[PDB]
């Protein structure tokens, strides 16, 4: 056929199914996937469209990661064409998709000053280089606000020009424009691709149907891999996807107010971070946790909805305290086991992927899209994603010694973020106590291959029947690349 | 036939509903209430079969409270035979209403000793007193409990025969067993009490239908008194009814393992208290907050949920730190103005009430019921329910002195139980600097009135206007019964 | 006679004594008091030539807070010249007066907003205001300091010539220059004051001698107005100076480390404050408790000791919990009950005072010498210490109110400064219970006058005699003036 | 007869030679400074029922230094009167207290708080001792932070303390009244030929004959007889266990009537308020066994120790005067039981290494030593502690691990910290190895036992390196 099917429903899936229907209208495009978005990570996205808020002072430090820094700024110029082109297809009534067009980025003691504070120099560094308008300015002046003073920030940064979308009416305008374009919605699930002589065939769906495609694309969230993984010898070709599991709340304020802002912290231990998105109606969004589980899990469990409660009371305002819980959120950030996406074409023709984007795929949405479409269409899309292929020998982004370093200031900063109170003496202890197991694991899992510091952890506290499953995994992609 | 409605189908509505269906032939017996139950304690409930475990000193201190003690002491024996019968109606597959049949109280320090350590000692002289069979037992004895430390229980006593039932297959068994004895479930909410010649003539339901009656039985729970207040001189004359918002949760544990007795502290800090109640399913059910709020709310303040999290994976077990959340669910204890129940007869022929049970209508349901209905028969039901008929006077029993103590007492207690980390001296401080304004408080409110400690906190922290009406309604009951 | 007679051994004595006997080589100038220096402020001292660093934005929005800093900013002008003319009556194994140069000011969160955050920016702008060198610097470029990171600081302020002196070097300095002078330390205490006719006559000591006197000047710390007052009708004319008890410690360093610069916070709750001043010889002192007590104390509490510990292992350095404590040292800021010091001449011919200087006694020592020199030649001597002349009405520097926001702010300021742990309500509503308290006891104690926050609060906490008794001195002082 | 050491068990021995001895001379050394004295810094607690762990009564060792424990506080009444007896009123009284209350609070690790005061309930039973569980209300005087309350409390009968300051007053004394003298200066060298004692080299260089020498000079005993020929590897080595206490000036001059307690908690550390004369009360003790000696106590010592005692015993010791803080060594031995008796040269004796209770056992311990320097064999219960002895191993390498590692975890519980549920099973987990490794490294016969074993993880690699090659000697020596 000339016919595209589209696996999977959130956030990607959905914006490259508007942008093939679009420019290509001369051939029928399916987009599969069921309302219940089980696992999904767009429907528990705030979200931030978050570009310098991201910016690590440990992501800058790679090649890899300073191309993911460079991309995210590239889909912020596309935001509001792609808002003005999706809200086109809908009325007044179905509300807006942007939620706040700045950024308040607050700086506290609740925290690690290993992460906290290299990661605020590293995201004023990275404005004043890319010349983006920014202000340092008086805590004071941050409006809204009114932490506890023994959590409260002492410096603050206003990011101008980096809001927030309502990641729920991004969907229902996604899946709106989609039909307007002449997409069909099936709503049920891929079970499994179908290729022969080195091209798709298409899609058995799991109400026990065949779908045929001359074009499958793939982005299915935390399930892409596993889905691609059945086909001959892509097992060991595919970079695996964990579920980073994140946990997020919508209250309902005390007296219906919001900030007029995004509020944030830079990101925290394993890619866990504090923030506050802007709602319409008197609710507000807050967030978000993240750990990476080896098996999908689609409920809180008790200690993130504690933590998560406790550093929005304390860090932002005290006012949520006495707030009405309205819902407990959890989806699947797609968390690549290199540590980037997987974005482009396969050595099957007519196969592509669009996952493994962690944290930020809802932001980079418009621009991974196009890129995929330009490479579809026999383009060259995007400069700079051609590293994010996802038929690929694992990236190894640091050196083993740069992980083990990360992993251990990651693992006492949890506990600087609780925030603890323990002896003086106790954490010199335990970082000591710390590293040799962490230096241990790294060594027993490949001689090549380290987990970046998220998955390591994850890893570290795993079952021994999982530790050598994955043993066997790096063994076998050394096998297959080497 | 002679038509009765009951008006709710919260425990109370429907045992009431099914004890009339059962024992009166000669009767049509329509029930109304919806399956939403909006504000519906019953639904929230663990539930203990709380009377030993409910015991606190405050109580046994007052000749009411001694009264109400006897009754939930008198309501237990009622329970074997009341199951047993619910559960005839139905299948091995509808579940079993009992989930335990024993119940540990357990003392520990994250409390204050002025309430826990009273409250412990008045369970065991109240359990000795009755000849209730129990035993102090070693702590190292307690199977399934992993507290902190910090946190752990130094002493621990085992009920026996005080246990738990599921409250919503008890729900689902009284709906079947109304409906087997010919009971008739029509799910809209009355509006309005129909009454003319001193005498009810039926209900306006709110899809605009009038539904005729020779009998109306309000069982609204919280609801009661504002649907009844409406009738000529009823403002007065019947106590109001408050929402005592409780939040509790069903949590998924790690293993799918629970405790095989119901586990608890005594009542805490303005009638809170933690327990967790086994659940069929590895799940657990933990509660409960209470606060008395003047206007009804059906959601969980962040607040509520991050306090129960913490005192249960603290004080419990610290696996369920780690366990799913499955559920966050609210209801409204019926909260009377002056502390007691409101059962009985009306000066309105055929207009009957059951309701402001507070913490323990459902531990009482079987007799309450059997009392109303031996009334409405032509009976006198049980000895010791006369106090406590909906048409009265307040009651004030206890004395103005005794309440404010309590008052800063509980107020105390809800910084200990948090438990705080404040300087020593701080407090004497407060305590001595809480006196004041509760006393201030009491004397503004009525020269006869004062309302019991939950209450008077509440009143406290409401609107000078919410302040006012009350002191206008103090004054309109004292004309009415003097 | 043309002798002088100082009474006093502390740095204010000796300073003056220094300064007559430099000036007038033809008159004996005799110095009272005794090595022990009971109850002695300067022996417990860092101690830090405070100026900008004492800097509050309580203190600069009143006149005499404004002209009190003026004189601090002008004495740290004579200092460099002072240390100069004291070291060169000795060689370089006396050891030098000077222990650093600089002051780093810290802004952590250990604290109240409504104080460290207002300090904060009320010392950088006392900084631009008097064109003095200064630099807001990286926190990371503070030398030498290990901070618990949810102590940490986020801002540091560099105050350059802002330093410290060894208080116990300075003094055997001044000794040592005091007798190069022709000075006589006579090692008696003044029992009384000798005057009639409107004239000194001289000073009867504690061994029963009398030593005659043309000129007596009394620099007797806390003891200086109760020796005054004595004399006819000065009972109520020479403003009460009680005991603000200090607590400091000298601990010997882990490794023998010091930083090279003063460090501290800004002043804290009732003119407390955290600060580190390096000594030689591998020690460093660490300081101050304040505490204003109705009688003397020459012993530490526990909570004064274990809040200084905590403060600094905290906030400074966490190698000081494993350093040795070599002492705990206890002297008594003259604590002026107007809260201004008593300088200068009196009704008396050839009687002057020296006292009442709390905090920066020792600071401005070299400007309160020259002042008392020139007054006793018949000069004007410094412009601006008028308002603190010792025979005065009570100074009223603030309004009732300003008193009665900061006695609660500053109340509050001890719980966030602990730091303490409570629920999120509880703050506001101590607020609001601390008002009616402290309105009432302000209300009570005079119609005209109004106690510093840090007399109200040791009045609140006083013993009813003790109140009855101040109310008495306030009402005996508005007859004396009015 | 020389007696080497001016504490409690110095002056004991001295006291019980001069009034048994009349026709001998007895020389008593030491400096009225009491350099890392112990018994200055003592409160002390008469504790033998106060001071039982379930970890002591699980050991043969354990069971006979309690017992011996027990059959000393049976000699405390007398001796007292005989000590008050050279006095008058104005002296002072040396007992303070005559009963102690155990409280149970949650300011500690169950596996150490919860298992010793069930270890101490049985081991009074087990004595037929008077004693009864009481209700915490019914404890007088006591005002703790509710959310740091005991919940549980244990009246001890006839288990008092005495003010070690007045003790020590009372033995010199004594001394001096039995025909004692006192020579204030430092022993440097024993002085032994042809296997029989000369005499004792002082640090003014002088030289004093003797035909008896008794080494009873607290954490610095083994040191001096280590330079003996031999001596070095068949007495074992005893280090400082450092203790920090205070002195308090109570806010309203009040103090309890009993002695007030915990259980003996992480490394030897533990809670106690022992009432004394005048306002003040003695607040104790930190521990912590040091490789060199200390003679200051440090802040984080002084923080935890006002910190328990605000808490668990009295808020109103928060506004109190702190009037001295108090440091002294105990003596530590290397293999955890006390070095009491005779030697391989004639006429030399030590009594040492007795830890956390040599002050309550000196009346015991001094008769023990005087019975063998006149040819009796003393107490029935004291050989195992000869102090010429390979190394005794009281416990197995596994049961010592299990120790530390709680012990460890009960630094934490006792702060008390506030931690991620998860995050103490994590460090649990993470402290397992590198004490097993550190054991195993050591020696392949001897383990540390814990509270010396935490010293040793955190000293300097060449300082394990000599305890390697002192453990390899020693083995050497005896196998
Ligand atoms: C708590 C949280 C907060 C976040 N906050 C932000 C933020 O502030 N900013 C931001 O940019 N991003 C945010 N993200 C999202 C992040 O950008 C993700 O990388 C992004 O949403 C990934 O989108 P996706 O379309 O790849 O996956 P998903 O959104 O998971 O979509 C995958 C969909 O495919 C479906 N599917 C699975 N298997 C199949 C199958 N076999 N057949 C068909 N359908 C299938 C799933 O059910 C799901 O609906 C957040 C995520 C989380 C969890
Ligand atoms: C968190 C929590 C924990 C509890 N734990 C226990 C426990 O362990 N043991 C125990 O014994 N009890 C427990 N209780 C419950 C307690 O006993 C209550 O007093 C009892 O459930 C009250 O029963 P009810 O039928 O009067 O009220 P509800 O259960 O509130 O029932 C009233 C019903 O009437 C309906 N209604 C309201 N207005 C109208 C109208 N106009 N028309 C028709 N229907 C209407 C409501 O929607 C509701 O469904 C708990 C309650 C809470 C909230």
């Amino acid at each position: 056929q000339t016919d595209v099917i589209v696996v999977g429903n959130g956030v990607l899936g959905l914006s490259v199914g508007v942008e093939i229907a679009r420019t290509r209208p001369d051939v029928r495009v399916t987009l599969l996937g069921k309302p219940a978005r089980q696992y999904g990570a767009t429907p528990a996205a705030g979200a931030m469209l978050g570009a310098f808020g991201e910016v690590t002072a440990h992501a800058l430090a790679s090649e890899h990661g300073r191309k993911k820094h460079a991309l995210a700024v590239q889909a912020q110029r596309l935001w509001p064409e792609w808002i003005e082109s999706l809200e086109a297809t809908g009325t007044a009534a179905d509300g807006r998709i942007k939620t706040a067009d700045d950024t308040v980025v607050l700086l506290n003691t609740v925290g690690h000053s290993a992460l906290d504070d290299a990661n605020f120099a590293a995201v004023l560094t990275a404005l004043k280089e890319a010349n983006a308008p920014h202000e340092e300015i008086a805590v004071e002046s941050v409006d809204w606000i009114d932490p506890d003073p023994n959590s409260r920030p002492l410096r603050a940064l206003h990011i101008e020009g980096e809001g927030s979308v309502d990641s729920g009416i991004l969907l229902a305008a996604l899946e709106r424009s989609f039909l307007q374009a002449g997409g069909r919605l099936h709503p049920v699930d891929a079970t499994e691709i179908r290729a022969s002589h080195g091209r798709v065939e298409g899609v058995v769906t799991d109400d026990g149907d065949f779908l045929p495609a001359g074009h499958v694309v793939v982005a299915a969230g935390a399930r892409s891999q596993r889905l691609v993984a059945a086909l001959p010898g892509l097992a060991h070709r595919i970079p695996r996807i964990y579920d980073g599991v994140g946990v997020s709340a919508l209250v309902d304020t005390w007296d219906g107010s919001g900030p007029a802002t995004v509020l944030r912290t830079s990101n925290r231990a394993f890619a866990c971070g504090l923030h506050l998105v802007p709602r319409a109606g008197g609710s507000v969004y807050i967030g978000a946790t993240n750990a990476v589980c080896l098996e999908p899990r689609g409920a809180a469990s008790i200690e993130e909805t504690v933590f998560l409660f406790n550093c929005a009371t304390h860090q932002l305002h005290r006012g949520l305290n006495g707030s009405e819980l309205r819902k407990v959120q959890v989806g699947s950030r797609p968390a690549p086991i290199d540590g980037f996406p997987l974005i482009g074409g396969t050595s099957v023709e007519g196969l592509w992927m669009l996952s493994g984007t962690y944290r930020d795929g809802l932001h980079m949405s418009p621009l991974l899209a196009r890129h995929v479409v330009s490479l579809m269409d026999g383009g060259t899309g995007v400069d700079g994603l051609r590293e994010f292929r996802p038929e690929r020998d694992l990236i190894s982004a640091w050196s083993r010694e740069e992980i083990l370093d990360d992993v251990v200031r990651h693992t006492m900063a949890t506990g600087y973020e609780f925030p603890w109170r323990l002896p003086l003496e106790w954490p010199h202890m335990m970082e000591t106590f710390l590293q040799g197991p962490f230096a241990e694991l790294a060594d027993r899992l490949s001689d090549t291959y380290t987990p970046p510091a998220d998955l390591m952890t994850a890893i570290m506290f795993s079952e021994r029947e999982q530790q050598d499953e994955l043993i066997a995994y790096y063994a076998d992609v050394h096998r297959e690349w080497h």
